[PDB]
């Protein structure tokens, strides 16, 4: 899709709902889930603490903290993964991801690992016991970690792993994974280094399953791979798996998850276009003193081996359902109307969830068949409509609620008249005129919006 | 997708096949089918002949001549739709659409009217009968018929009905209706001008399916809308429907086909991605003195309304599976290497169908789930491959049999390693070195391409 101006941004205030704040000054919340006893429940990323909220009075228990979890201050990294067992009252499990220590690493520049766990609800207690350790080893980082996990109707488990940030920032050297995949002896030894930029598919008791897709033979943990920060994981009632993910300085993505498929990143931003974007792949750089010009690969320092979209090599790409935002080798990405935080000017909005509109008895007029999707760089919450059976979208992101905020998650109520959004304690995003401010209206909160 | 270079396509020569001429000088030789008694059935679209031929030996027998088809010679109007009953043996019915004169048109730059009609092959006699309109009084015109008609796995009737030329060349000032649905007094009336630019879904009887979506309100034969010439349409084993569309300059298509949406033509060509392309429109031009620059929207002569893919408000908007092919707005689209002959060298193929390869006891390894669609102007044969679902293309657009030789149709053998093409008699195609003849290697053929390892 084209980007949307400030101006249209601005307008999306969306008068047919009222704001309410139920929690205020979170510590990072991150994920939000209407829970199997009917009550709100959430994490904070930072301190690994799992929140419960009655929807009917407001009050909020910390059900459980999940000991040792590691938090950088200038990091994405912390408890990340969380999602119920379907069959709660006759399964009563959680499943989270989270960054931990690595007792093994020998490079001081990845110290840590991230382990998928699964605890018990102990319903004379009210809190959670027996940790169970499904998968550890995989890769951490500062940067992309993603970690949404869902599972599906199959009963097994989803979990996307990001690229680590590599080929950007303070990781720009490092070759990115993403279109890696482990050999049989990697495998068999447990080392899971390609585990970047993947959908991962696993067993409950964290084994890989059988009818796993093989990647040059091997059947492993991956389900999907080249994917670079997918935020955004939602099964559909029809069986289909939607997802969202941040792009670079262009083409973040709607995806649509099918069994071995391959999404491009980083050789493919959006779509196999060659329009914005470029693979420079600073890895194979002459050296170190190169800088990276942060024009989207379209220009590049002298130094850098570069490649378009085109000349992949790649087998079973899969194109996203939507891109935002798709722009031409014409763009401008030093907008100065963004100051320092140049990286807000850019056309994307910068996904950070996805979640599929249920309806209900009290369901929003025209809502029906829509996927909701968190943006924290504009602020909004854009509503994507399908068709009935989930195969394609029907025309554009539609902006809502704009405010100074960066919106973190999205769900509904069972009637489907109420909306539940989490928002960041800190950070960067676009006002109403288009430039940016770090002063947000509600920092880590709880906020309800009601259709009236 | 990207536009591949002519070097890209001359090396594409299918060195893996033996080809094998079975019949040529046919006249405008049109849809090609693998019939009920394991037989080739074919039609020349400007004489109304429905062909049978033999694959055994490759002796041909013209089984029927549907009579009274109008087809003019610079027009792309006669015999069209062509398809079996899918339960042959308990209904044998042979259902076509064609051109055919309108007795109660008063136009006479648009004097004819498609016909959906039904036939009885009776095996005593070894030809067509009983003959049943089933839709009459369709749109007609020389340019962008489209016209492929199929039976679904649901028993219904689909059928392809192009734009009728509307917004280019002789039909540049008439006000393009793909966007336009019928309202229930038009139905009542049987009143089908707004059936241009659309698929239709039909009862075998040609009545309206009560399951048929709506389009502002009213449910109608329509089943998706927003189309300019879509000439591919073909059923997966898993029943979705794909099919190929012929695109301006730019943005030919491979689109999924769902119930009720909206394609996005004349507003919005290919992705919504206001790139290459601008919806100019003529009917709305201050005067008929307005030329066309044929710049696809970008550039315009002054006196045209244009609206941007980004300005336009639609509804149920659906966005092709891939584009063959997508530019950006620097791209020029008057190429030198074409001299006067200036729409080959656009970035565009042509697709003139689209056919899902069912594989089979023969199979061709790693073919599966793939959807061949012939190219007019670039003499090949794509291979697209999809997912075991049909929910999404894998990869780009492989390029086969490169000659020179406007592709037509295509279908492939029940054991999978045979397939068979249509060439068209006539016409300009783009040569190995990237510039335009008409001199074509296999006028109006019936080729045979068997693999081998
Ligand atoms: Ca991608
Ligand atoms: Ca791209
Ligand atoms: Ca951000
Ligand atoms: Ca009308
Ligand atoms: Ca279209
Ligand atoms: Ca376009
Ligand atoms: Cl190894």
């Amino acid at each position: 899709d084209v980007p949307l101006t400030p101006s249209q941004f601005a307008k999306a205030k969306s008068e047919n709902f009222d704001k309410k704040v139920i929690l205020s000054n979170l510590n990072k919340p991150h994920a939000l889930l209407w829970g199997p006893d009917n009550q709100i429940w959430l994490t904070e990323r930072a301190t690994g603490k799992i929140l419960r909220v009655n929807p009917e009075s407001g009050s909020v228990k910390t059900v459980f903290q999940v000991p040792e979890i590691v938090n950088d201050a200038d990091g994405q990294n912390g408890l990340l993964g969380f999602a119920f067992h379907p069959d709660f009252k006759n399964n009563p499990y959680i499943y989270i991801s989270g960054t931990f220590k690595n007792p093994k690493s020998t490079d001081k520049a990845l110290p840590n690992q991230t382990i998928i766990r699964r605890y018990t609800y102990n319903k004379s207690t009210d809190t959670l016991e027996k940790p169970v350790d499904l998968l550890a080893g995989l890769p951490s980082s500062k940067d992309h970690q993603s970690g949404r996990l869902v599972i599906g109707p199959d009963q097994k488990i989803y979990y996307t792993i990001g690229d680590q940030g590599r080929n950007q920032l303070a990781y720009l050297f490092l070759p990115n994974q993403a279109q890696h995949t482990p050999t049989q002896q990697e495998l068999n030894g447990k080392d899971y280094h390609t585990y970047m930029g993947k959908v991962l598919r696993l067993n409950l008791d964290g084994s890989i399953p059988k009818d796993n897709p093989s990647f040059n033979g091997v059947v492993s943990h991956i389900y999907t791979l080249g994917h670079r920060n997918p935020q955004g994981l939602a099964f559909t009632p029809n069986g289909k798996l939607l997802q969202s993910e941040q792009g670079p300085n262009s083409d973040d993505e709607i995806n649509l998850i099918v069994k071995g498929g391959n999404y491009g990143w980083p050789n493919v931003a959006g779509y196999k276009d060659d329009s914005g974007y470029a693979y420079a792949n600073y890895s194979a750089a002459a050296n170190k003193s190169i800088k990276d010009l942060a024009q989207n690969g379209v220009k590049v320092a002298a130094g850098v081996p570069v490649t378009k979209e085109s000349e992949w090599t790649g087998k079973n790409f899969v194109p996203p359902l939507k891109t935002l935002y798709t722009v031409q080798d014409t763009y401008n990405y030093n907008d100065p109307t963004c100051g320092e935080m140049t990286y807000i000017c850019w056309p994307t909005v910068a996904p950070s969830s996805a979640y599929v509109y249920k309806g209900g008895k009290k369901a929003i007029t025209g809502w029906e068949n829509t996927l909701l999707v968190p943006s924290l760089k504009r602020g909004v919450i854009f509503r994507i409509k399908l068709d009935p059976t989930y195969s394609t979208t029907y025309d554009d992101a539609v902006p809502m609620f704009k405010s100074n905020n960066r919106y973190r998650d999205v769900i509904a109520s069972p009637d489907g008249n109420v909306l539940y959004v989490l928002t960041d304690t800190a950070g960067n995003v676009q006002k109403d005129d288009g430039s940016v401010t770090n002063t947000l209206e509600n920092p880590g909160s709880l906020i309800k919006f009601t259709y009236k």
